[PDB]
This record gives structure tokens, C-alpha cells and sequence, in this order.
């Protein structure tokens, strides 16, 4: 029992390709800290991301100084959860309450500890796992993560619980829309 938004994602859209190219040429590659699976829901279905006002002018920043050199990756986790949830490519300036425009390619839990050796010389050394919003990771450590999560033979992703975000989404709407009525 597939629902029929996922159906459509997964015929549109190569999530997880069996060819990505993790030895970059060149490119940056950021964290991004979600909230909540909502968000990431919502994400992924519409292909758009917000951050916080001071991560939207520091991605907005770094895609328009990369100017198509190259690509600009996120890597995505909610906090709090212990693993990676996939990676998206950054594919427009911030419009502004700032989006942007991002295209998902791979949708799969990493769990931390395949992670967790890979340190980050520009913030104090810490695990990569271990960083706030718009963290960038240097190239060759960037290359390193990419390999781990391209490679990773993953048992779950944000998917298996596709219906139960469907739910979560319009239940919500409901509920919204009735207090606003009962305010007036
Ligand atoms: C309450 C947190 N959250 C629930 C879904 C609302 C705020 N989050 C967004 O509105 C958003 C989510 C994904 C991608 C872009 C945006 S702008």
C-alpha cells in the first residue's frame, strides 16, 4: 500500500543513484539541522528548504560565490535523531521568511556512528556529527562523508513513514483552519 505522492516522487526523481560522484572536483558541502521529519517531509516533497535567517544569508552567500564552479551539497539531520537522513543540492539563491530551491539525492538513514571518525578541522575538531546548522565541511572531509553515505547500505529512510507524514500534514491544516474559525 504505496501512497500515491511517493509513487509520483520515486518515478520523477533518481533518489539514491547507484552513480553519484563523491570524489568532487570541486564544490561545498554544508549542515543542515532540521527541526523535525516534518520538515523534511515537506522538503523533500515540494524540493524546497528555509533555514534561519542567519543560515539563509550564509548559503545564499556560498551559492552564489560557487556561481556554478561546482556544486553546493547539504546533509541533512534532525536533531537529536543519530543518523543522516540524506543529502540534497542546493539549487537556487534565497528568495524572501527565506527559501530556496533544493533537489533531494539521496534519501536514506546513515546512522552517526558510521560517521562519527570523521572530524572537522575548522570547528575545533569536533565529529561531523556533532555540528550546528550551515556547518561547512572542508572538501576532503566533505568527499569522506559523501563516499560513507553514497556507499551506505541502508535498512530505512524518512519513506517508510511516508503515510503517517500525509496524515501528520492535513490533520494539522484541519485543525488550524477550525481554531481560526472558533477566533472569530
Ligand atoms: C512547525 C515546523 N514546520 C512544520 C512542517 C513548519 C516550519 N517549516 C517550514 O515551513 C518548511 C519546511 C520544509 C521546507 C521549507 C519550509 S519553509
Amino acid at each position: 500500500e504505496s501512497h500515491p505522492v511517493l509513487e509520483k516522487l520515486k518515478a520523477a526523481h533518481s533518489y539514491n543513484p547507484k552513480e553519484f560522484e563523491w570524489n568532487l572536483k570541486s564544490g561545498r558541502v554544508f549542515i543542515i539541522k532540521s527541526y523535525s521529519e516534518d520538515d523534511i517531509h515537506r522538503s523533500i516533497k515540494y524540493s524546497i528548504w528555509c533555514s534561519t535567517e542567519h543560515g539563509n544569508k550564509r548559503l545564499d552567500s556560498a551559492f552564489r560565490c560557487m556561481s556554478s564552479k561546482g556544486p553546493v551539497y547539504l546533509l541533512f539531520s534532525v536533531n537529536g535523531s543519530g543518523h543522516f537522513c540524506g543529502v540534497a543540492e542546493m539549487k537556487s539563491p534565497v528568495d524572501y521568511k527565506g527559501k530556496f530551491d533544493v533537489q533531494w539525492i539521496f534519501v536514506k538513514d546513515v546512522p552517526n556512528n558510521q560517521l562519527r571518525h570523521i572530524r572537522l578541522e575548522n570547528n575545533d575538531n569536533k565529529p561531523v556529527t556533532n555540528s550546528r546548522d550551515t556547518q561547512e565541511v572542508p572538501l576532503e572531509k566533505a568527499k569522506q562523508v559523501l563516499k560513507i553515505i553514497s556507499s551506505y547500505k541502508h535498512t530505512t529512510s524518512i519513506f517508510d513513514d511516508f503515510a503517517h507524514y500525509e496524515k501528520r500534514q492535513a490533520v494539522v491544516e484541519v485543525v488550524r483552519k477550525e481554531r481560526q474559525s472558533r477566533n472569530k
